[PDB]
């Protein structure tokens, strides 16, 4: 790999900054937000960087008042290489006090599809959770109500604005269905053309060309509720998600036009049932897929990005530990994820961190950390 020749870089500092910190992000309306969850990140064909999050306005809960907040890098051409090279909060959407979540954005050219979840504020996934008003939640259910909703909006001038979210809900989600989730994290743009957006049970799937997209569903026996895709060097389609235990990923591989193989458990690949991120980073010699989730069966903070040369990402290596470049005052680092391929050849990753003030209760601060490194940096690791 000629990539270990590189001399290795990272940095690394928090991007979402938790109610608590010192430069905690607020929207230019003034309001904030408790924690921020839920990272989704993408390199546009501009080179300018989004990054999505969950503003989690009262607690780092995963329902209740939530927004889908965000911030660009200021220019095309900077790649987020420090705290400078970032434009000040902004939200997609917010409306209403339920639930807007999930982030999971696809580039396509240019336009760039931003997928969402959505719940009305009076629901949560158990039901019986007590809201800041102390209003008890009812359990997301299968009535138009009270299920889990799909929306995608849309942004063709570099995320600068964003469409009104369109509720997609009975067009790509199955009827009957409660709970859903899509991502979080990150669609794929395939070699041949097609989008295809990892989602609960399912891909949905974007055909046609540019400027002129059709979504159908692929329906995936057996597949998590977050769910990562990519393109392995062979041409085909790859599924690596969440475990609905803890243990290890569960991964799947197949192609839009024949379906794919049943899940199974990667033992290679451990997992504390959290959501992971899987990035392809080149088609040359020689083919590399990314992944990045916490290695461990029972906790989220032992974070290890990976690099596989197999041509369906059978095997990784050992990778490396995020905490050989600790972030210090931005909480204990470990969770969610999404990464992204700059425009000068660095993986940008977002990270979940937690201060853990409150320890696993409602009121511990959640910040995002931006990371980039490259791949040199992942190969000169101690124990890879
Ligand atoms: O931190 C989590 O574990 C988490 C955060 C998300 O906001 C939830 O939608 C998601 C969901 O609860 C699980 O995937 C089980 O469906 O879990
Ligand atoms: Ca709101």
């Amino acid at each position: 790999d000629p990539a270990k020749d590189a001399t290795p870089y990272h940095v690394e500092f928090p991007l979402f900054r938790s109610a608590n910190m010192a430069s905690a992000d607020k929207l230019s309306t003034g309001v904030g937000f408790h924690s921020f969850r839920i990272p989704a990140v993408v390199r546009t064909t501009t080179g300018r960087i989004l990054a999505f999050a969950e503003g989690r306005r009262h607690d780092n809960r995963d329902f209740g008042d939530i927004n889908l907040v965000y911030k660009r890098t200021k220019t095309t051409s900077d790649n987020g290489a420090t705290l400078s090279d970032w434009e000040s909060l902004r939200e997609v959407v917010g409306s209403g006090d339920g639930t807007w979540g999930n982030p999971t954005p696809v580039v396509d050219n240019g336009t760039i599809y931003l997928f969402l979840s959505w719940n009305n504020g009076s629901y949560s996934q158990k039901g019986g959770d007590e809201l800041p008003d102390g209003t008890i939640t009812k359990k997301i259910d299968t009535t138009w109500y009270g299920r889990r909703h799909l929306y995608l909006t849309t942004s063709t001038d570099d995320g600068n604005t964003w469409s009104k979210p369109q509720d997609l809900t009975k067009e790509l989600t199955p009827d009957g269905w409660s709970w859903d989730a899509v991502g979080p994290g990150n669609g794929i743009k395939l070699s041949s053309g097609e989008l295809v957006v990892p989602a609960m049970g399912r891909n949905i799937v974007g055909r046609g060309t540019p400027g002129q997209r059709t979504w159908s569903v692929q329906r995936l026996n057996g597949a998590g509720a977050e769910g990562t895709v990519c393109e392995t060097p062979d041409g085909k389609l790859y599924r690596n998600d969440r475990p609905s235990k803890a243990g290890y990923r569960i991964v799947a591989r197949g192609t839009l036009s024949d379906g794919f193989s049943d899940f199974a458990s990667d033992s290679g690949l451990p997992d504390p049932a959290c959501q992971g991120s899987v990035l392809k980073y080149n088609t040359d010699a020689p083919p590399r897929t990314i992944f990045l989730n916490s290695a461990s069966s029972d906790s989220r903070r032992q974070m290890r990005v990976r690099i596989s040369y197999d041509a369906d990402a059978a095997k990784y290596d050992y990778g490396r530990k995020l905490a050989d470049a600790p972030v210090s005052g931005a909480g204990y680092e470990g969770g969610y994820s999404s990464m992204t391929k700059t425009a000068d050849y660095k993986i940008g990753a977002l990270v979940e961190s937690d201060f853990f003030n409150d320890g696993t209760g409602g009121g511990s601060y959640r910040s995002i950390i931006w990371r980039r490194f490259n791949l040199s940096w992942i190969l000169n690791g101690p124990n890879n």
